[PDB]
């Protein structure tokens, strides 16, 4: 027994839920060939000197999986519900779907909130498409003021492209569990 820890990712499709977990686990971020199924990823992390057995549950965010989703949240150790940067409806959707659905089958499971595609926040022409809608990246406050609002222990950034800040988002994860 390395202790494990199961880790269940949940958020809107597109948000890059794959990309991240495959970024993490292989040190690569997928190119054209990103997995369409839905798989476990098992991955092994150093926490103060121990190594742990981390499992990595990847979800369907669509609204035709609100049913099957669920059946792999039993046993969950600490979920990550994740949102683009620069998709302010995917950051929405955490306050209307994510944490009402996790915490409706988990009611004391830690959440951490992850905003992904950090690499694209301060991309010109990103800006410029969100502007023609009225609308701007999601900021580091308005983030942070999202993961207080829902009872997160930890607000997180990171790129699954770049992979900046990809393994603090585990690593806290791991931590919310064993301290
Ligand atoms: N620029 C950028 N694109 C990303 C990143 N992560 C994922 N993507 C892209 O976002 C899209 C959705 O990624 P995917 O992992 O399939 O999202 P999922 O539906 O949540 O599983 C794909 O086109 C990815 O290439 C990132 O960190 N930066
Ligand atoms: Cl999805
Ligand atoms: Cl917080
Ligand atoms: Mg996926």
């Amino acid at each position: 027994s390395m202790q494990a820890i199961k880790c269940v990712v949940v958020g809107d499709g597109a948000v890059g839920k794959t990309c991240l977990l495959i970024s993490y686990t292989t040190n690569a971020f997928p190119g054209e060939y990103i997995p369409t199924v839905f798989d476990n990823y098992s991955a092994n992390v150093m926490v103060d000197g121990k190594p742990v057995n981390l499992g990595l549950w990847d979800t369907a965010g669509q609204e035709d999986y609100d049913r099957l989703r669920p059946l792999s949240y039993p046993q969950t150790d600490v979920f990550l519900i994740c949102f683009s940067l620069v998709s302010p409806a995917s950051f929405e959707n955490v306050r209307a779907k994510w944490y009402p659905e996790v915490r409706h089958h988990c009611p004391h499971t830690p959440i951490l909130l992850v905003g992904t595609k950090l690499d694209l926040r301060d991309d010109k022409d990103t800006i410029e498409r969100l502007r023609d809608k009225k609308l701007a990246p999601i900021t580091y406050p308005q983030g942070l003021a999202m993961a207080r609002e829902i009872g997160s222990v930890k607000y997180l950034e990171c790129s699954a492209l770049t992979q900046r800040g990809l393994k603090t988002v585990f690593d806290e994860a791991i931590r919310a569990v064993l301290g």
